[PDB]
């Protein structure tokens, strides 16, 4: 299926099954594809499952402009008006918690149920100068710039600490190609601008603004966003927040601890 | 090229050349570009040839309902009838054998001009009460399981026995490459309940309907369609079909056999 | 974005930026993907940059006809006017400097502010009778019967002397999977018709009509398209023409002589 952005972006989604919404938003580079078994597994237990391919990313079209939070949260708004989703249950992984988390700040939650942060970079990533223990910008900086010399070996390089592979978590070849032909379908500037975007992008106010039940999950051997900083602090800022930490697990969770993760969203929808 | 299926399912076709038309139905989990090959040669001599993308595959939309056999053959039905086809040469391939046969079952043969059944799931599959031959159910069963658990390792798995590289056939690592990158444009959803569709699916009733010119070919190396208790079954249980066997052939004919195939479709086509 | 050719052919296009339009026209048998690095570049500089994916490539739709230069030609006369651009630049890498070339000639220069040949076919590729020093047609014949039997491994093949890796050049296998990614999105009508286009298409009668400021920018260690007949003749055949030859460099220069490429690309556009 396929919206039409206000600025005349065109989004690629699906919208699976029947009954109550769940609404997901992949992370960086990758696209609706991630979720395809949490949406399966949903969906063939009587929810209905929506994930969209972010501006830039999969199969949506590739704008110049707009690669930034408030447009991702603007372009879920825009999603959810026209499918008319009400009790949405929203789902955000690694840089797609922050636009979950922007689209309530900008557009509050009466169409929403509940909340669910995965791996994300929510409530900051970088640092910040009351925010020290983030990612020194630097960091960010010499990705974008490897990206811009060859973002396609960086993506396959990436594999490893996404997945954990270098800690001797297991994932096959078959998922580390699958991985790497999706971020290939991306927009080079949408996959860099990104990177600036969830590298400086500050959702600790967003934090505030969340008054549905939250559930933050993370592994606590994530290696591209350290859980100390980011799911353990935005667990505390949201009231009422739950937070569950699948020990030793990656960033990449949602493949390696697949059927947990399944299991763990269905009982927060059951809750 | 695209039409609306009745459920507003978009789905992909490719229409090439002029003169007689010739219908491809792809095998599972591939798509239109299986084709290729016959069709720049059919085409490149005097055929109009025609194949599309199965919803939930290549670049068709993936809907979450109508992955089963008659709505396959609807599929069919209406892209048929879009472009108005007349006197057209079906062709299917493993489980695309079954939703051309299934149009006939539905629709009956006045635009039909000949059938030919490659590697075909017809006329079943399978095991049922009264076909203990047939391919055992938990046999898909545990094909599912693997593929809810990790659908691209699977289908790259697959490509021995499909191609019959473990059994001394010659395929080059391009030709698996473009076979994985194929199957993983497909729904993982479409993926899983074609298994269902193919493992079940009584085409028997089809073939007392099929009352047109029909070519089944099927090699005796197959590791994946028994050519015993299918391709074999099919010849004799339609009217004066007729029957090519491929010597040693694996499943993956149309890619091991190409040269000998394209001369047979020709041939059939000016019978 | 799209726009649809007067044949019905729906094209697929990047539009990112604004100022001076600058548009690409890819080579064979990639998309406008292969320019993604450029277009970045000179658009965060200042510049609109437009590439489009030629018919039969990349997104665009798979048209049986159509796949020669005076249609090439005039799909960009269609995307030019569809975007009503003006004082356009036009830079071709291979086989699109021939269709940026043809466009001039069929349609004028009005809209044309400077003109870019990136190892292009231009002014002839393939032997003529007053051309002997041209590729003979052999080459392609054979080149064709192979991309006609496996056009996967063809262009897996072809990575080492496009890149020119077996001359000492370093490339990526990341950048090797993404040229192989894109290729197999192509027709394969389309692939292959491509070579009789630039193998047979004489475009000296093109260079004449070339008024306006023009850069021409070649390896001399092309293994694919060769300079002495190529590239250093196009020079010469347009008038006041200028003339890089980077030492050494293979056919994909784009790739493995990148920032020196952007960086005469912007130099020139300032001139």
């Amino acid at each position: 299926s396929t919206f039409v952005a206000k600025d005349g972006t065109q989004i690629y989604f699906k919208d699976w099954g029947s009954g109550k919404p769940v609404l997901f938003s992949h992370g960086w580079p990758l696209d609706a594809d991630m979720w395809e078994y949490q949406m399966e597994y949903l969906s063939s237990r009587g929810y209905r499952t929506i994930a969209f391919d972010r501006r830039g990313f999969g199969r949506s079209d590739q704008p110049w402009t707009g690669n930034d939070y408030d447009t991702f949260a603007d372009d879920i708004a825009q999603l959810i008006e026209h499918l008319d989703l009400k009790e949405v249950t929203l789902v955000g992984f690694s840089m797609g918690g922050g636009d979950v988390a922007r689209y309530i700040a900008r557009h509050g939650s009466a169409r929403v149920a509940g909340l669910v942060l995965l791996g994300a970079v929510t409530p900051i990533f970088g640092q910040k100068p009351d925010y020290p223990q983030g990612v020194p910008l630097d960091v960010f900086a010499r990705f974008k710039t490897e990206l811009l010399k060859d973002r396609a070996q960086f993506i396959s390089d990436f594999n490893a600490p996404f997945y954990g592979i270098n800690k001797g978590q297991v994932v096959s070849q078959g998922v580390q190609t699958q991985t790497l032909q999706i971020a290939l379908l991306a927009s080079l500037k949408a996959t860099v601008d990104c990177v600036t975007a969830f590298a400086e992008t500050d959702f600790r106010p967003d934090m505030a603004k969340i008054d549905v039940p939250t559930l933050v999950i993370h592994g606590d051997g994530d290696q591209i966003v350290p859980f100390e900083t980011t799911g353990k602090v935005a667990a505390e800022l949201i009231k009422g927040a739950e937070l569950k930490v699948y020990k030793d697990a990656p960033h990449g969770f949602a493949v390696t601890h697949a059927q947990q993760l399944n299991e763990d969203l269905l009982a927060f929808l059951k809750r």
